[PDB]
Protein backbone atom coordinates (compact mmCIF):
# COMPACT_ATOMS: atom_id res chain seq x y z
CA UNK A 1 0.00 0.00 0.00
CA UNK A 2 3.16 2.02 0.76
CA UNK A 3 1.54 4.31 3.71
CA UNK A 4 3.31 2.30 6.43
CA UNK A 5 5.95 4.47 7.53
CA UNK A 6 6.93 7.76 8.78
CA UNK A 7 5.73 11.14 7.26
CA UNK A 8 7.12 14.99 7.49
CA UNK A 9 5.01 17.86 6.72
CA UNK A 10 6.22 21.09 5.70
CA UNK A 11 5.69 22.54 9.39
CA UNK A 12 8.18 20.63 11.53
CA UNK A 13 5.65 17.94 12.32
CA UNK A 14 6.03 13.69 11.96
CA UNK A 15 3.62 11.03 12.16
CA UNK A 16 4.45 7.51 12.10
CA UNK A 17 1.53 5.04 10.99
CA UNK A 18 0.83 1.29 9.81
CA UNK A 19 -1.36 0.80 7.35
CA UNK A 20 -2.98 -2.74 8.33
CA UNK A 21 -4.38 -5.52 6.31
CA UNK A 22 -8.08 -4.67 7.27
CA UNK A 23 -8.21 -1.03 6.30
CA UNK A 24 -6.90 0.52 9.44
CA UNK A 25 -4.35 2.75 10.52
CA UNK A 26 -2.63 3.25 13.11
CA UNK A 27 0.16 5.51 14.86
CA UNK A 28 1.93 8.60 16.74
CA UNK A 29 1.64 12.14 15.48
CA UNK A 30 4.02 14.35 16.95
CA UNK A 31 4.33 17.99 16.86
CA UNK A 32 6.99 20.26 16.03
CA UNK A 33 9.58 15.94 19.06
CA UNK A 34 9.76 15.06 22.54
CA UNK A 35 7.14 12.82 24.52
CA UNK A 36 5.21 15.86 25.45
CA UNK A 37 3.96 16.26 21.96
CA UNK A 38 2.98 12.89 20.77
CA UNK A 39 -0.38 11.86 20.56
CA UNK A 40 -2.50 8.79 19.57
CA UNK A 41 -3.37 8.52 15.51
CA UNK A 42 -6.24 6.29 14.50
CA UNK A 43 -7.79 6.21 10.87
CA UNK A 44 -9.06 4.56 8.17
CA UNK A 45 -8.07 3.45 4.41
CA UNK A 46 -9.32 1.95 1.30
CA UNK A 47 -6.92 -1.21 1.02
CA UNK A 48 -8.20 -2.38 -2.38
CA UNK A 49 -7.81 1.30 -4.52
CA UNK A 50 -8.66 1.47 -7.65
CA UNK A 51 -5.78 0.58 -10.35
CA UNK A 52 -6.17 3.03 -13.30
CA UNK A 53 -3.73 5.87 -11.30
CA UNK A 54 -6.05 7.07 -9.15
CA UNK A 55 -4.30 7.93 -5.52
CA UNK A 56 -5.45 6.00 -1.94
CA UNK A 57 -8.65 7.49 -0.24
CA UNK A 58 -7.29 7.62 3.74
CA UNK A 59 -8.30 9.96 6.79
CA UNK A 60 -7.61 9.85 10.41
CA UNK A 61 -8.25 11.69 13.73
CA UNK A 62 -6.20 12.88 16.35
CA UNK A 63 -7.39 14.17 19.78
CA UNK A 64 -4.92 16.77 21.19
CA UNK A 65 -4.88 15.07 24.99
CA UNK A 66 -1.68 13.04 25.99
CA UNK A 67 -0.66 12.32 29.55
CA UNK A 68 1.10 15.61 29.50
CA UNK A 69 -1.64 18.40 27.72
CA UNK A 70 -5.53 18.69 26.64
CA UNK A 71 -6.07 21.50 24.24
CA UNK A 72 -9.43 20.19 24.23
CA UNK A 73 -9.30 19.90 20.19
CA UNK A 74 -9.12 17.24 17.80
CA UNK A 75 -8.07 17.28 14.07
CA UNK A 76 -9.66 15.19 11.03
CA UNK A 77 -7.38 15.00 7.80
CA UNK A 78 -9.17 13.56 4.84
CA UNK A 79 -7.32 13.10 1.60
CA UNK A 80 -5.24 10.35 -0.67
CA UNK A 81 -2.10 8.78 -0.59
CA UNK A 82 -0.38 9.30 -4.13
CA UNK A 83 2.90 6.59 -4.61
CA UNK A 84 5.54 6.39 -7.13
CA UNK A 85 5.14 10.12 -2.83
CA UNK A 86 2.85 12.16 -0.70
CA UNK A 87 -0.49 11.99 1.27
CA UNK A 88 -1.91 15.36 0.14
CA UNK A 89 -4.89 16.51 2.63
CA UNK A 90 -7.34 18.74 3.91
CA UNK A 91 -8.02 18.82 7.51
CA UNK A 92 -10.69 20.30 10.49
CA UNK A 93 -9.99 21.00 13.67
CA UNK A 94 -12.75 21.27 15.95
CA UNK A 95 -12.39 22.66 19.53
CA UNK A 96 -14.64 22.62 22.39
CA UNK A 97 -16.73 25.33 22.82
CA UNK A 98 -19.98 26.75 24.60
CA UNK A 99 -22.76 27.13 22.42
CA UNK A 100 -22.38 30.97 22.25
CA UNK A 101 -18.86 30.13 20.45
CA UNK A 102 -20.16 26.90 18.50
CA UNK A 103 -20.09 28.91 15.30
CA UNK A 104 -15.71 30.24 14.87
CA UNK A 105 -15.30 26.23 17.05
CA UNK A 106 -13.37 24.92 13.46
CA UNK A 107 -11.02 25.60 11.69
CA UNK A 108 -9.76 24.35 8.00
CA UNK A 109 -6.98 24.08 6.14
CA UNK A 110 -4.53 21.77 4.17
CA UNK A 111 -1.14 19.85 4.35
CA UNK A 112 0.91 17.88 2.69
CA UNK A 113 3.20 15.09 3.76
CA UNK A 114 6.56 13.54 2.23
CA UNK A 115 8.56 10.67 3.25
CA UNK A 116 11.69 12.42 3.23
CA UNK A 117 12.06 16.25 5.92
CA UNK B 1 -22.51 9.94 27.14
CA UNK B 2 -21.01 9.25 23.23
CA UNK B 3 -21.56 5.36 23.41
CA UNK B 4 -24.82 4.30 21.78
CA UNK B 5 -26.80 4.45 18.45
CA UNK B 6 -27.08 7.98 16.77
CA UNK B 7 -28.87 9.20 13.48
CA UNK B 8 -28.02 11.95 11.59
CA UNK B 9 -30.65 14.18 9.39
CA UNK B 10 -30.26 12.09 6.46
CA UNK B 11 -30.86 9.23 8.56
CA UNK B 12 -27.41 7.70 8.35
CA UNK B 13 -26.95 5.38 11.33
CA UNK B 14 -23.71 5.78 13.56
CA UNK B 15 -22.59 3.33 16.34
CA UNK B 16 -19.87 4.01 18.37
CA UNK B 17 -18.34 2.92 21.58
CA UNK B 18 -16.07 5.59 23.21
CA UNK B 19 -13.16 3.70 25.18
CA UNK B 20 -11.58 4.82 28.58
CA UNK B 21 -8.48 5.40 26.41
CA UNK B 22 -10.06 8.41 24.06
CA UNK B 23 -10.53 6.05 21.60
CA UNK B 24 -14.01 5.70 19.10
CA UNK B 25 -14.80 2.39 17.43
CA UNK B 26 -18.13 1.37 15.79
CA UNK B 27 -20.43 0.80 12.34
CA UNK B 28 -21.17 3.75 10.24
CA UNK B 29 -24.46 2.87 7.35
CA UNK B 30 -24.76 5.92 5.13
CA UNK B 31 -28.42 6.68 3.95
CA UNK B 32 -26.97 7.99 0.87
CA UNK B 33 -24.02 7.92 -1.54
CA UNK B 34 -22.01 4.76 -3.25
CA UNK B 35 -22.43 2.79 -0.05
CA UNK B 36 -24.42 0.11 1.26
CA UNK B 37 -24.86 -1.79 4.43
CA UNK B 38 -22.40 -1.46 7.77
CA UNK B 39 -18.70 0.50 7.27
CA UNK B 40 -15.69 0.18 10.40
CA UNK B 41 -14.99 3.08 11.45
CA UNK B 42 -12.32 4.28 13.81
CA UNK B 43 -11.85 7.50 15.59
CA UNK B 44 -10.27 9.57 18.78
CA UNK B 45 -12.24 11.69 21.55
CA UNK B 46 -11.34 14.26 24.28
CA UNK B 47 -11.76 11.27 27.36
CA UNK B 48 -11.19 14.50 29.71
CA UNK B 49 -13.37 18.01 28.27
CA UNK B 50 -13.33 21.10 30.16
CA UNK B 51 -16.06 21.57 32.83
CA UNK B 52 -16.50 25.18 31.86
CA UNK B 53 -19.58 24.34 29.57
CA UNK B 54 -17.87 22.95 26.51
CA UNK B 55 -18.98 20.27 24.55
CA UNK B 56 -16.97 17.38 23.67
CA UNK B 57 -14.24 17.13 20.87
CA UNK B 58 -14.12 14.33 18.19
CA UNK B 59 -13.62 13.06 14.99
CA UNK B 60 -13.86 9.57 13.13
CA UNK B 61 -13.09 8.24 9.51
CA UNK B 62 -14.85 5.86 7.45
CA UNK B 63 -13.28 4.18 4.64
CA UNK B 64 -16.09 3.72 2.03
CA UNK B 65 -15.29 -0.49 1.62
CA UNK B 66 -16.82 -2.86 2.95
CA UNK B 67 -17.76 -6.85 1.70
CA UNK B 68 -20.41 -5.44 -0.47
CA UNK B 69 -18.84 -1.99 -2.47
CA UNK B 70 -15.90 -0.14 -2.23
CA UNK B 71 -16.64 3.58 -3.43
CA UNK B 72 -12.68 4.24 -3.32
CA UNK B 73 -13.24 7.51 -1.02
CA UNK B 74 -13.22 8.11 2.83
CA UNK B 75 -15.16 11.26 5.12
CA UNK B 76 -13.50 12.26 7.96
CA UNK B 77 -16.37 13.66 10.96
CA UNK B 78 -14.84 16.72 13.22
CA UNK B 79 -17.02 17.95 15.59
CA UNK B 80 -18.50 17.83 19.26
CA UNK B 81 -20.34 16.68 21.45
CA UNK B 82 -23.49 18.20 23.58
CA UNK B 83 -24.99 16.88 26.46
CA UNK B 84 -28.39 18.02 27.55
CA UNK B 85 -32.26 17.60 27.06
CA UNK B 86 -31.41 16.29 23.72
CA UNK B 87 -28.04 15.60 23.62
CA UNK B 88 -26.31 16.17 19.93
CA UNK B 89 -22.78 15.91 17.97
CA UNK B 90 -22.48 18.48 15.54
CA UNK B 91 -19.76 17.88 12.96
CA UNK B 92 -18.57 19.12 9.69
CA UNK B 93 -17.35 16.48 7.50
CA UNK B 94 -14.69 16.01 4.39
CA UNK B 95 -15.00 13.63 1.94
CA UNK B 96 -12.37 12.70 -0.24
CA UNK B 97 -12.06 10.56 -3.53
CA UNK B 98 -9.01 8.61 -4.95
CA UNK B 99 -8.39 10.67 -7.96
CA UNK B 100 -6.28 11.46 -10.81
CA UNK B 101 -3.74 14.47 -10.52
CA UNK B 102 -5.94 15.88 -12.85
CA UNK B 103 -8.98 15.45 -10.95
CA UNK B 104 -7.26 16.05 -7.43
CA UNK B 105 -8.97 19.65 -7.67
CA UNK B 106 -12.59 18.23 -7.26
CA UNK B 107 -11.38 15.07 -5.01
CA UNK B 108 -13.04 16.36 -1.57
CA UNK B 109 -16.71 17.45 -1.09
CA UNK B 110 -17.46 19.29 2.18
CA UNK B 111 -20.91 19.55 4.51
CA UNK B 112 -21.96 19.59 7.98
CA UNK B 113 -24.05 16.57 9.93
CA UNK B 114 -25.57 16.83 13.01
CA UNK B 115 -26.27 13.51 15.00
CA UNK B 116 -29.43 12.50 17.69
CA UNK B 117 -30.12 9.50 19.23
CA UNK B 118 -33.34 9.85 17.57
CA UNK B 119 -34.02 8.95 14.19
CA UNK B 120 -35.55 12.40 11.78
Amino acid sequence: AGITGTWYNQLGSTFIVTAGADGALTGTYESAGNAESRYVLTGRYDSAPATDGSGTALGWTVAWKNNYRNAHSATTWSGQYVGGARINTQWLLTSGTTEANAWKSTLVGHDTFTKVK
